[PDB]
C-alpha cells in the first residue's frame, strides 16, 4: 500500500532527486534553435551514466528506446528523441527525466521555451507551473489528494485551459511508479490522506485547448486531439511533519524547497 519512507530512504531520495534536477540544469544551455531532440537525449544519457553514475529509468521501460522523453508543442508526453526533429524559435519543449541512484528514483520535468518565445506559449507554461506550485503549497499531513487534484483543475480551467485525465502523478521510491495515484483533477475515486514520509510526484499536463488526447502509431507519442499546445512540469516531493520538501528543486524554481505550515 502507501509506503512511508524511512529517514535513510528519504536521504537516498534527496540524492536521486537532486541528480534528476541537475540533468535539467545541465541541459539548459543546449536547448537552442537548430538542435535535434536526439542530440539532447544523448547529452542527457552520457551525463547520467558517465558523470552522475546513475541510470535512466526510462531506457528499456516498456520498451522505450531513449533515456529521457522530449515533447514539443502539441505533443503532450512521451515524445521520442529523434536526430531528425529540430527545435526552432517559439517552440515550447518539455524534457522529462527520471534517474535511479542507489536504488531510488528521482522524477522531474520542466518546460523550456526555444529562442524567441510566443506569448501563448509562455502563458501556457506559466499557468502550468503555477498549477504545480499551488498544489505543492497544499501538501501537508492530513490533506486529501482529492483536494489538491480539485484545486489544480479549478485553477487551470479558470484560465481557459484543460487538464489531461489519462496520466497522473504517483508514489515513487525503489519503484518508478508506486501507490498512490495523484490525479490532477477532481475524482470521487480519490481518498488518500497524506502522512509524513510519503514520497510522490505532482506533474500536471495542461492543454491550451480541449482535454482529449491521442496516441500516434509509433506507439509512444501522445498529442492533443485538437493539436493545441500542451505543457507539463513535474517535481518529486516528500511529505514532512509540517508540510513538504521538494526533492527535485532547481535554481530557476521560484518556490521554497522546504514549505512549512506551522506557526
Ligand atoms: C517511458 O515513459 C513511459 C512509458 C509508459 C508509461 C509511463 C512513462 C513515463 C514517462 C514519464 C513518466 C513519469 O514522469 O511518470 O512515466
Ligand atoms: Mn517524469
Ligand atoms: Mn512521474
Ligand atoms: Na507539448
Amino acid at each position: 500500500a502507501i509506503s512511508i519512507k524511512t529517514p535513510e530512504d528519504i536521504e537516498k531520495m534527496r540524492v536521486a532527486g537532486r541528480l534528476a534536477a541537475e540533468v535539467l540544469e545541465m541541459i539548459e544551455p543546449y536547448v537552442k534553435p537548430g538542435v535535434s531532440t536526439g542530440e539532447l537525449d544523448r547529452i542527457c544519457n552520457d551525463y547520467i551514466v558517465n558523470e552522475q553514475h546513475a541510470v535512466s529509468a526510462c531506457l528499456g521501460y516498456h520498451g522505450y528506446p531513449k533515456s529521457v522523453c522530449i515533447s514539443i508543442n502539441e505533443v503532450v508526453c512521451h515524445g521520442i528523441p529523434d536526430d531528425a526533429k529540430l527545435l526552432k524559435d517559439g517552440d515550447i519543449v518539455n524534457i522529462d527525466v527520471t534517474v535511479i541512484k542507489d536504488g531510488f528514483h528521482g522524477d522531474t520535468s520542466k518546460m523550456f521555451i526555444v529562442g524567441k518565445p510566443t506569448i501563448m506559449g509562455e502563458r501556457l507554461c506559466r499557468i502550468t507551473q503555477e498549477s504545480l506550485y499551488l498544489a505543492l503549497r497544499m501538501v501537508k499531513p492530513g490533506i486529501n489528494l482529492r483536494e489538491i487534484g480539485a484545486a489544480i483543475q479549478k485553477f487551470v480551467e479558470a484560465e481557459g485551459f484543460s487538464v489531461v485525465r489519462e496520466y497522473c502523478g504517483h508514489g515513487i521510491g525503489r519503484g518508478f511508479h508506486e501507490e498512490p495515484q495523484v490525479l490532477h483533477y477532481d475524482s470521487r475515486e480519490t481518498n488518500v490522506v497524506l502522512k509524513p514520509g510519503m514520497t510522490f510526484t505532482i506533474e500536471p499536463m495542461v492543454n491550451a485547448g480541449k482535454k482529449e488526447i491521442r496516441t500516434m502509431k509509433d506507439g509512444w507519442t501522445v498529442k492533443t486531439k485538437d493539436r493545441s499546445l500542451s505543457a507539463q512540469y513535474e517535481h518529486t516531493i516528500v511529505v514532512t511533519d509540517n508540510g513538504c520538501e521538494i526533492l527535485t528543486l532547481r535554481k530557476d524554481d521560484t518556490i521554497p524547497a522546504i514549505i512549512s505550515h506551522d506557526e
